[PDB]
């Protein structure tokens, strides 16, 4: 059930005007592609803010990638789901690294210990299940070694989630470095493909994101047994899921950007997370 949303006061949406000419703004299965200019935050914050939204939030940070936490956890303070309700969730071999970060009202993070290519999707499908289930709404998957620039908020909540590639969203299907290997459970053909996802960062509802982990773990141990490792590991995995369930909203590639390799293009208004250079 869901309650009204108050009288609020924003520009008309004109029907005959798109906010963007230059981007495909939704899929062909329907599902918005969030760039800057397509939404009104004070709509969906209001909207998220009313069901009361805790956002989960995971990153795995393994031997020397403990030295990018700080920088992530600091910047996430300043731009990730700000106003919203935030558990994050730091995987690491080293609790002690672990830098003691400043967090603002109703944020808060727990270290979870670990004992490596399945590691990450095995962890957030077999041994965390029900955790997740009990203490968020939504799961945002992520890596450590990047940093926010800009807003990254509710405008990407949505039941699932990925993210165009940084290298690939101008690219031709045929171009897209999916696993090509029939023998792999990841393989799609040179015909078929919409986008190429960045595993980097995907989400959704804790059961959608359970349902996605479980699956591509599952395949990773099918390709094990059968002694081949898909050419991008998880993404490679990632990449076939979302073809054959394709993701509720699809993120634009200013949520994950490289600028000391693709500089900054017109068509990225912001450029909102970030590869650390």
């Amino acid at each position: 059930f869901m309650v009204s949303l108050p009288r609020m006061v924003y520009p008309q949406p004109k029907v005959l005007t798109p906010c963007r000419k230059d981007v495909l703004v939704v899929t062909p299965w329907l599902a918005p592609i969030v760039w800057e200019g397509t939404f009104n935050i004070d709509i969906l914050n209001e909207q998220f803010r009313l069901q009361n939204t805790t956002i989960g939030l995971t990153v795995f940070a393994i031997k020397k990638y403990v030295a990018f936490l700080k920088l992530f956890l600091e910047t996430a303070e300043k731009h990730f789901m700000v106003g919203h309700r935030v558990h994050y969730y730091v995987f690491t071999d080293q609790p002690a690294a672990v830098p003691r970060v400043t967090l603002g009202t109703g944020r808060q993070l727990s270290v979870l210990e670990v004992g490596v290519s399945m590691r990450k999707m095995e962890m957030i499908s077999d041994f965390c299940e029900r955790r997740f289930l009990s203490e968020v709404d939504y799961l945002v998957c992520v890596d450590v070694d990047m940093e926010f620039r800009d807003h990254v908020g509710v405008e990407i909540l949505t039941p699932l989630f990925g993210t165009l590639h940084p290298s690939f969203y101008g690219s031709s299907r045929e171009a897209f470095t999916y696993e090509r290997r029939p023998q792999s459970q990841a393989y799609i053909p040179k015909d078929e493909g919409d986008f190429y996802y960045m595993g980097a960062f995907f989400g959704g509802s804790v059961q959608e994101v359970q349902r996605l982990t479980r699956a591509c773990h599952q395949a990773m141990m099918v390709d094990q047994a059968n002694g081949i490792e898909a050419v991008w590991h998880d993404e490679s995995h990632l990449n076939k899921y979302l073809l054959r369930h394709k993701p509720t909203k699809v993120l634009s590639p200013e949520y994950l950007w490289d600028q000391q390799l693709l500089g900054w293009p017109a068509v990225l208004r912001k450029l909102r997370f970030t590869a650390v250079p």
